[PDB]
C-alpha cells in the first residue's frame, strides 16, 4: 500500500552532519557542515516518505536556509525521488526582554501583582517586564483589562487587571505558578494588534527564498485575506505564478476571516502550536475539524501541524495521544500532516518521519468506514470536477488499485485528489513545476512525462508509466483518465477502466 | 423529452379496418379486412408510443395471430421505426361448458347450493356447471373441501362444502349474487392441479410463433421454473436462443418460487388479472412492488399488466384511480405498462397509447423525488456494470441530456438501464434481434448501426447518430460508452462526456 | 386488526327505501323516505368501517339532505357505532341546460363549429349549447379566446375559436368525438370567473347543516384562504367552533394557494375529479403526494377523493387499477379514503366499502416499509408535541397494541396521529362533539368517557375502556398519555407503558 | 454544562504531603504522611471533576494502598462529593531485575549481541539480562527464535536469535540504541505465556480491595472470559456481587476474544500503554473507536487510559496532540477518560484533572454534530430500554435541562446512560453501593435519597432534589421516569416533561 496522507518534514540540525560530528555534541557549532553526509541523512527522510521539506525563516539567517536549500536538491539525487520546497515566514513576534543586570529569567507565584512595560528599545526587571514587539510598536493602546498576556509558548498566564497611563504599564496578576525567561515568546489573544499585513522582514524572506526556488510558501500569523494577497502579487512580480500559498490560521482574527482567507490561499496550515495559545486551547479540535471540511469543499490543501509526534524529539516511541492525533487528523480529512521540532532538532528525525508514515498508511484504510469528509455532498461545478465523481464512483464500485490523470497544469489530479477516491493517484504531468507543486495533495503521486504527441496513445503511457513505478502489476485493474484526442480536447472528458497486462 | 417506460400494445379486432369500417361500427363483421389500412392504422400506434406488439394466443387461431404479425411488419415500414414481437401463450386454462338447450346464462344468489362436475365433454345445466379443463385433465382429487371455485374475472365465487366421490361432483355454495355464462374463465385459487410443465398446445403455439419470428415469449401462469425452462428447450432446439422468456406470475405457486422463476426467465409479467383472483386481491399491490424490486435487481425486465386504463376500453377519458395506478407502476419502478383490452377490443386504441404514454413521460420526472428503486444499494458485479454505476454517476452530477452506448448483445445497454440513469439510453446495435430485443428495457432507444472497424471514431459515430436521431443539437451534454478499441477492447470500457458539435 | 385509515362514504338513493321501492323504480321519489329499512342498509356499511357520511349538496333538496342525515342517526343506534357527518358545498359549479323538444343528447364530430350560450335561464339546442351557472353568473367576459370548455367528467373538448359579442356566445371547435348531454358538469380551466369566495346557495346550504348537526364541511372549489375564512366565520358566529372545515382542492387556483388554504382549513379533501379535469390530468398523482405530506406535516386531515373504486359503481368487483389506487394512497399517508357514487348510487355500496376497508387494512401493515410520510424530519413546536414523538417512539421500539390519550379538546390525539404510530389510537374524551371530529384521524378510535375526578387512576380508567372497547386483552402492552395530576396539568404530560393485567 | 464524561483519576505520591513537602522535593520519602493535607489536595481533584480514584495494585504494597483508600475516604467528606473505588490488578507483568554491583542501567547500540535469562531470582549484568516473571514462571518454552523482547514502555527492541537449551537463556539483537534499567517493565507480543487465568498475588490483591472497600475491579491482560469469571466468582463468594469487573484489553489475545470478554465483564478498560506495545502501534486507534462501539452497544462502561495528557506529568501545558486525544475519545463514544503517571507522579495532579474536565465538557457539546454512537441502531430488548429510548426521543425534540431517574438498582440509569440524551442524568438511589456503583456511567449525577413511600409524589422529590443540587432553576424543563405507583411497578413504566416551578 501506498501513503496517500502527504507528510512535510521541517529541517533543522538534527539531520545535519558537521565535521562528522551529529547535532548536539561537543564542538558541533564549530565545524563545517557535511554536505555529502548531510545531503544522505536527507535522502533517507525522502526514503521514509517526506513529500515536502519546510525551511522555517522563524530561525536561522538566509546563508543556513541557502545552504540547507541546496543540501535538499542533492539529497533528491541520491533518494532518486524529488520533494516540495515550502518556506515558512516568521511573521509578526512578540517576545520578553533582556533583564537587567544579564539574568536570565525569574519565578512567579499565583496572585502576584507585577507590571508589564509597553516602552520598547529597554530591559525588564523581575518587577517590570517589557516587551520586544516586531516593528517597535507601541500596544498599550490595543489591549484593555481583562486580556490575557501568555509567556513561552502559553506556560505562564499574567491577567490584566489595570492600566497604568503615566508609566504606560499593563497592571497584571499572575493566574499561576511559572517563569519569565529573557527572549521569550509571548501571546496576546483576542486583541488587534496592528502589525503589517506583510513586514519588511518578511518580504525579504519570500524574495531570497523564490530565488532559490521554491513550490510553496506558508504565511505566518494570516489575518485577513490582504496578507495573502500581498504575498500573490510578490510572486506574480518575479515570474513565480506557480508557488502554492498556504493561509497560517494562528489565532481568533484568523478563524474569524477563515473564509475569505481560503479563497484568497491555495491552502491552510492549521498551526495549532500558536492558535492553541490564542483561542481556548479546548477549541483547537473544533476549529481543526471545521477547516478542514471547509478547505477540502473548496479543492484546496489543508496541513495539519505542530505536536503531531511531540514526544520523539526526545524519547523513541510516540505517545498513545500522539498517535491518535496523527490517525484523527487523517480520519478528519487532512491532506498532510507535518513534523517540526521532531524532524527539525530532535534525536529521532528518520524514526519520526518513517512513524508519522506507517501511521497515515494505517489511517487511509478506515477513511471509508470513519472518514469526516462526504464527497457525495458536493456541487460537480464544472465537467472535470463530474469526472472526478465518476472516478470515485468507480473506485467505490471495485478494486481500483490507481487512477491515473495525464494532466497539464495539475487540475484533475486536484479535483480526482479532492473527492478522496478509494485509490492511490498517478499524476502524469509535463513540467516539474507542476509535478513539485503537486506533491501535498492528498493521493497524488506526480510523475514526470514527455507531452502525448497526436500519434501517442495516452492509455498505453499512462498503463506504461504505472507498471515503470511499481505501483501496479498483471490483473490489477485501474482508472486512467484524459482530454482525448490531444490538440482537439478542451479538458480531461474520458475514464477507461483497463486491466494491466 | 422521450418516454423511458416501454408500452406493450395487445393486438385485436380494435385496430383492425374492415371495408373503410372502424371497429364497432355498424357493417364492420361485413366487410372484408382491409391490410393497408389496418397496418396504416397500427402505424399510429407505433407513433403515439407502443414499443412491442402483443400477440394473445389466448383468443384467436394461428391463420388470424400469424396475419396480425404480418400486419405489424408493414407498419413497422409506414411509421418508419420498429416494435418488439411478443407471443402471450394460451396456457392452463378452465372454462365453464356449454348449457344444455343453447341457454346463455343463469342468474343465482348467495346461500344456493349447486354442482361443479369434473367430468369432461358435458355440458352445463343450472344446477350442475361443467368445466372445460385444457387437456381434458380430471381436477377432482386435486381441489379441497373449503377451497373456492370462481367464474368470470372473479365475478361470481363458489366454495366447495363436500366432495361426491360417485358423480365426481363439487358440492358449492354460492358466496354471492351474479350470473354463470358459458365459455367463461374459471379459477380455482391454491390448488396444483397438475397442468403438465408445457401443454401440447402451448409446444404447438411457441412453434408457429418461432417460425414467424417473435422476441419475446409472455409463458402464462408459471408455476416453478420447470415451465420457463422447458419453453428455452424448444427456443434453444430451434435456434432461437435470441428470444426472451417473460414469466407470467399470476397465482399463489408462482409467487411461492419466485426466485427461481426469475434466476430461469429474462423477465417478470405481472400478470394481474388472474393474479387478483388466484391471491388476496388487496394483495397484488404488495406483490407489484416486490416483483418490480427483484427483477430489477437481476438485470431483468418487468412488465406491470392489466386492467391500467381499463375505462377507456368504452370512455374516451381515463378515470382517477386508472392514472394513479399507470404513475405509481412507473414510481415502483417498472421497464414497461400493458395495454390488454384497452388496444384490442376497445373504442379508443390510440388514445389508450397516448394516455399511457403521457402518464408514463410524466411519471418520469418524479423518480428522483420518489422512485422506489435504489441503484446505491446493488453489488457491481462486473466492469460492464462498474461503467454503468458511473454513467448513472454522470447523470446525477450535470446535466446529460443522452447516454450512448456502442452495444454488440445488449448487455451495456441493459446494466445501463438497470441503473435508471437521468437520461436517455440510445442503443447502438449492429443486428436487427438484439435492437428488437431491447425494446422492453427502461430508457433504452435501440437504433442500426454498421459494426465500427479499427479505422472508425465510436465517439464520432455515437454524436451523428443521436443528431441524426433528433435526439440532441448543438451544446446538448452526451455520455458515451463503448469498448475501445474495436479489436483488442473484451467489453464496454470507455465513458467519455462529449458537448455535441 | 383494526382499519387505521378512515372511510368517507357517500349517501344517496342506493341505500336508500321509499315506500317499498328502489332507487330507478317508477314513483320511487314520490314515496315517503322507509326511515328504517333505510337506516339498517346505512348501518350495514357501518359495520363494514364507514367513518363519516358525506352529504352532497351538490344533489337533492334541504329536505331530502335533511331526512338523510336523521337517518344516518338512526344508522348510528342500529350499528352501535358513531359517525361523522359532513356536508359537501355545491359551489361553483357549471352544467349543460335542458335542450330543446325533450332532447337528452345530440352527437358531435372533430372539427365542427358549433356555439356555447352564455345567456342565464334558457335552453340549449344541438348548434347553441346553454349553460346553467351557479348564481346565474355572466362568464362571457372571463374566458378568452384559446380556452377550453369541457362536457361531462371532461370527455368533450371544445375551443373557444372566437367571441360573438353580439349574442355574447362563444364559437367553438369540438376537439374529439363525443356527446353532450343535459346536466352534465362543465369545467373552464385555467379562468378566474368571479364567483363570490361564498355564494348565497352554499352560504345558506351551510346554515341548514348547522342546524341539523354537522362535524365537518367540504368546501368545493376553494381558491383562496378568503373561501375558507367566510365559511369560518359562520361556524364561529353560529356557535359551531367545533366544525372543521376540509378545502377541496380541484383546480389549479387551489394548487397555486395550497401552503395558504391549509393554514386556513382544518384538513384538505384532494378532489381528484374536477382537479384531474381543471389540471394536466398525469399532474394529479403528482398533486395528491404533495398534498398529503403537507397537510400530515401540519397535523390535519387528508381526504383522498373520487373514482377510487369507480367500477364497482356497475360491476361486483373493483379493477386491479382501482386496488392499486386505493393502497397507494395509504402508502402515500392519506387518513381518509372516500366513495362518491360507490355508494351513493351504485348497485353494490356494502361491497364497495367492504372492499375499501380491506385495502385499506392490509396496505396499513405496510406504511413500515413502503410509506411515504417521514415523521422523524418533523419539529416538535411543542410539548404535546414531543410527547407525540415519544409515543411514536415507543410504538417503534416493541409490539404495542395501543396508544390511549385522555384528551379535552382532540389535540393530544391529533398529535399522536400525525406520527402515525404503529398502534392503533383509543382517544377517550368527554363530549359528543370531540368524539366525533376526531372520526377522520388516521387511527383514531374515539370513545366517550366522565372527565376524570382528581380522585381517579386514569391508567385504570384507560385500561379499563380499553378491555370494554374489545381493543386489547391480558399480556398486550399498551401506551397511555394524560395530563397528570388532573386540575395541576396544563397539558399532556406523562405517559405510561403498562401490560394489560 | 455537567461534565457528562467521567474522570478516573489515579492516586499517587503527587497529591500525597509528607511533612509539608510536596512530591519531588528534597527529603520528600524521608518525611511521614500527612493524611489531613493528602486529603485536602484529594478533595481538590474530586472538585475539580474527578469521579473514580483508581488504586494501582502494580505499585506499593497493602498497607500503602489501604493508607491511601482511607485517604480518598476523609477527602470525600472535604469535598462533600462521593467518588468510585477502582482497584487494578498487577496482573502478569514481567520486570528487568536489578543488576549486580547495584548498577542502576547500560546503554546497548544496534546490533549487540547479549543475553536474557529466563532463570528466576538472580540479578542482571550488562551481557545476561534477568527477569522478574509474575509468579516466578519461566517462559523458556513459550518465546520462539524471530521473537521480539521490549523494554521499559517498548523503547528498546531485542530480537531472539537463538535458544541456548544448557542455561535457558535467550541470544537476542539490539535492534535500536537505548537503556535497559532495573525494574522496567517488559513486553513479549504475539506470545502466550501460561500465566493462570488468576495468579495468587491477584487473588491476595482483589480480597484486600473487597475487605477494605471498592466498587470496580480492572483486571489488567485480560485474555479470555474466564479471567473476567475467575474474579467474577471471588466477588460473589465473598459478598461483594454489586463490584463491577473492567476487563484491561493490553494484548492480541484479549483483542481476539473481545465479543466473549464484553459478555462476562460490566466494562471495559482500554488500555492503550501496553496495547500499543503488544499490536501494532498504529492499529491502537482502530481497536479504540471499535471498543467504545461494542461496549455502548452492551449498554457497558468503557474507560479510555494511558498518555492521556502525558506532557502535564513534567510540564504545565498539554500538547495540541494530548487535547486531540481526550477531545476525540469523547466524540468516539467513551464513558469516561483516565489519568496515570499525569495524577499519581507527576508535578501538577490538579490541572491534569482540570484540563481533562475543560476538554471533555466543550467535546460533549459537539456529540450531536459529530458523535460516532448511533443509538437509533439498537435493538430495545426491554420496557426499560424502550423508556430510555423514549427519554433520548424526548431530549432530542426539544431542550431538556435534566432528566430524573429513581433507580433501585442503577438499571434504569444505566440504560438511558447507553442512549446518550442531550442532558444530564441524576439517577436517585436508596443505597450507597449504587450510587458509587454509577461514577463512571456517561453523564450519570448518583445521588443518595430517601425510597419513596406508598404517599410521596415521586415527581415531586425529582423536582425537589434537583432544584436543591443546583442542577435546575424556574422555568427549565426535564424529564423524569420511574416505577409508579411504588410497591406496585415491576420497572420503571412511566415518563414526565415537568417544568420546574
Ligand atoms: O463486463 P461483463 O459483465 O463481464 O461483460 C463482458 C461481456 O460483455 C460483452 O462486452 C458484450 O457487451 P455488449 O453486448 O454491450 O457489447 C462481451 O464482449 C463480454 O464477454
Ligand atoms: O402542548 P401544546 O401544544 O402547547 O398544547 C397545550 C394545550 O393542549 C391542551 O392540553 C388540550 O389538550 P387535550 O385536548 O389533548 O387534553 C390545553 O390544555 C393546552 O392549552
Ligand atoms: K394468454
Ligand atoms: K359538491
Ligand atoms: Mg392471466
Ligand atoms: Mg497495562
Amino acid at each position: 500500500m501506498n501513503k496517500r496522507v502527504k507528510i512535510v518534514a521541517t529541517l533543522g540540525p538534527a539531520v545535519e552532519i558537521r565535521g562528522g560530528k551529529k547535532f548536539g555534541e561537543d564542538g558541533y557549532w564549530g565545524e563545517k557542515l557535511d554536505v555529502e553526509a548531510s545531503a544522505k541523512n536527507i535522502a533517507k527522510l525522502i526514503e521514509a516518505g517526506a513529500n515536502t521539506f519546510r525551511f522555517n525563516f522563524s530561525h536561522g539567517d538566509h546563508q543556513e536556509q541557502g545552504e540547507r536549500m541546496a543540501t535538499v536538491k542533492l539529497a533528491e539525487k541520491i533518494a532518486g525521488k524529488k520533494v516540495g520546497f515550502l518556506l515558512d515566514t516568521k511573521g509578526p513576534e512578540i517576545r520578553t526582554e533582556l533583564f537587567e543586570g544579564e539574568a536570565k529569567e525569574y519565578s512567579y507565584k499565583t496572585g502576584e501583582k507585577i507590571r508589564v512595560a509597553t516602552k520598547q528599545g529597554i530591559k525588564s526587571t523581575r518587577e517590570v517586564i517589557a516587551l520586544n514587539v516586531a516593528g517597535a510598536l507601541d500596544i498599550y493602546d490595543d489591549v484593555e483589562v481583562g486580556r490575557q498576556v501568555l509567556v513561552d509558548d502559553g506556560k505562564l498566564g499574567l491577567r490584566v487587571v489595570a492600566k497604568d497611563d503615566a508609566t504606560r504599564e499593563f497592571e497584571v496578576e499572575v493566574e499561576n505558578d511559572g517563569i519569565i525567561a529573557k527572549q521569550k515568546g509571548v501571546n496576546i489573544p483576542n486583541t488587534k494588534i496592528p502589525f503589517p499585513a506583510l513586514a519588511e522582514r518578511d518580504n525579504d524572506d519570500i524574495r531570497f527564498g523564490l530565488e532559490q526556488g521554491i513550490n510553496f510558501i506558508a504565511i505566518s500569523f494570516v489575518r485577513t485575506a490582504k496578507d495573502v494577497n500581498e504575498v500573490r502579487a510578490i510572486c506574480e512580480e518575479t515570474g513565480n505564478g506557480h508557488v502554492q500559498l498556504f493561509a497560517k490560521i494562528e489565532n481568533q482574527q484568523g478563524i474569524d476571516n477563515l473564509d475569505e482567507i481560503i479563497e484568497a490561499a491555495d491552502g491552510i496550515m492549521i498551526a495549532r502550536g500558536d492558535m492553541g495559545i490564542e483561542v481556548p486551547f479546548e477549541m483547537v479540535p473544533v476549529y481543526q475539524k471545521m477547516i478542514i471540511k471547509k478547505v477540502n469543499a473548496a479543492g484546496k490543501v489543508v496541513i495539519t501541524a505542530t505536536n503531531m509526534l511531540e514526544t520523539m524529539t526526545e524519547k523513541p516511541r510516540a505517545t498513545r495521544s500522539e498517535v491518535s492525533d496523527v490517525f484523527n487528523a487523517v480520519i478528519d480529512g487532512t491532506d498532510a500532516t507535518m513534523l517540526s521540532g521532531e524532524s527539525a532538532n530532535g534525536k529521532y528525525p528518520l524514526e519520526s518521519v518513517t512513524t508519522m508514515a506507517t501511521i497515515d498508511k494505517n489511517a487511509q484504510a478506515l477513511l471509508n468506514e470513519y472518514g469526516r469528509l462526504d464527497s457525495d455532498s458536493f456541487e460537480r461545478n464544472s465537467k472535470t470536477e463530474v469526472m472526478a465523481s465518476a472516478v470515485k464512483d468507480a473506485t467505490s464500485s471495485m478494486d481500483i488499485k490507481l487512477v491515473v490523470t495525464l494532466t497539464k497544469t495539475g487540475h484533475t489530479a486536484r479535483l480526482i485528489s479532492k473527492y478522496r477516491p478509494n485509490a492511490d493517484i498517478l499524476a502524469l504531468t509535463f513540467d516539474e513545476l507542476t509535478e513539485r507543486g503537486l506533491m501535498l495533495n492528498w493521493g497524488v503521486i506526480p510523475m514526470l512525462t514527455d507531452a502525448p504527441s497526436s500519434t501517442d496513445d495516452m492509455f498505453e503511457i499512462a498503463e506504461r508509466k504505472a507498471v515503470e513505478a511499481g505501483l501496479v502489476e498483471s490483473g490489477d485493474d485501474i482508472v486512467i483518465v484524459a482530454g482525448v484526442p490531444v490538440g482537439e480536447a478542451v479538458r480531461t472528458n474520458t475514464m477507461r477502466i483497463r486491466t494491466v497486462r
